[PDB]
């Protein structure tokens, strides 16, 4: 059953609850302190919209395309969202809570301060993306790109299967656990025990 | 002053000049060499068991297949020295100056090696098994292959010292991660 039609380029204060948005085009819309749940965002463009202090509960944002779209202070929670190209978006004090990320791109993100927590993140690539003070605190990074990816204070605790080439990657500070840890000297082609 | 096939046993040479003396297949035993100096010497196929050569002086000295077993080595400086297929099992290597030094798979097993210096030396290869090398400095060290099995209290900026397809042995080996800044759990 249709979803009420977006008129506006403002919304406020607006609750959108098991909406199904997928293929929609979103011109240029901005929205503030705005909640979604159960919505459907599937292979949605949003297209130079804005994101102020929003939050996304059990939505399904996957092969959304988002260019020139900006986040701010946005929390994503339960959220399914493969494939999703960020590279040409704008994200602050964002928050991801088990959410599944596999296959998104990432490339030359700014992302100081991101939290995604408790995610699928298999096959995203991290290459030149700022991640300073990310937290990554037990999420699955199997097969995920980190590459001249600064990685400076942030958290790896409890994360799994992450592969970073430490020359070619700044960990200074980045806070580790055993004995995932180990992984680290793989980047050498060390014989162990 | 040409020495071929000899043992010799319980000499003492301490603090005395040696100059430009050949020893090819020569023993030593029981030996004492402490503070001895050899201008211009030279040693092929040789061995040293159970000798003291501590502070000894090495100037454009030459060490080619010399063995060393159950030696006092201490404060020798070893920057001047030509050496290929040297090694030193169970000696005391304490305090020794092995700056920029070609040792490409040099023994040294099951030794103390207490703050020796091997900055800019070329280690490939190299066999450190069971040694403490507790202080010694490793800087810009060639550990290309290296092995440390066994060996306890190396510290090793992999930032600034080559390890590729070095062997080490666990938990020793964890202090690899320090040359790195981070925080453990």
């Amino acid at each position: 059953m249709p979803a009420k039609t977006l008129e506006s380029k403002d919304y406020c204060g607006e609750s959108f609850v098991s909406e199904d948005r997928s293929g929609q085009s979103l011109e240029s819309i901005r929205f503030e302190d705005c909640t979604f749940r159960q919505c459907n965002f599937t292979e949605a463009e949003l297209n130079r919209c804005k994101f102020r202090e929003c939050e996304f509960v059990d939505c399904n944002l996957s092969l959304i395309s988002i260019p020139q779209t900006s986040f701010m202070e946005v929390r994503f929670v339960d959220c399914k969202m493969l494939g999703v190209n960020w590279t040409s978006a704008q994200a602050g004090a964002l928050s991801f809570e088990r959410c599944i990320l596999n296959d998104s791109l990432f490339y030359g993100l700014y992302l100081a301060g991101v939290k995604m927590v408790e995610c699928r993140i298999h096959d995203a690539n991290f290459t030149e993306a700022d991640c300073e003070d990310a937290d990554f605190t037990q999420s699955d990074l199997k097969g995920s790109t980190f590459h001249n990816t600064k990685l400076t204070g942030a958290s790896f605790i409890d994360a799994v299967n992450y592969h970073i080439d430490i020359f070619h990657n700044d960990i200074k500070r980045a806070r580790f656990s055993l004995p995932e840890a180990a992984s680290l000297l793989n980047s050498l082609d060390i014989e162990l025990s």
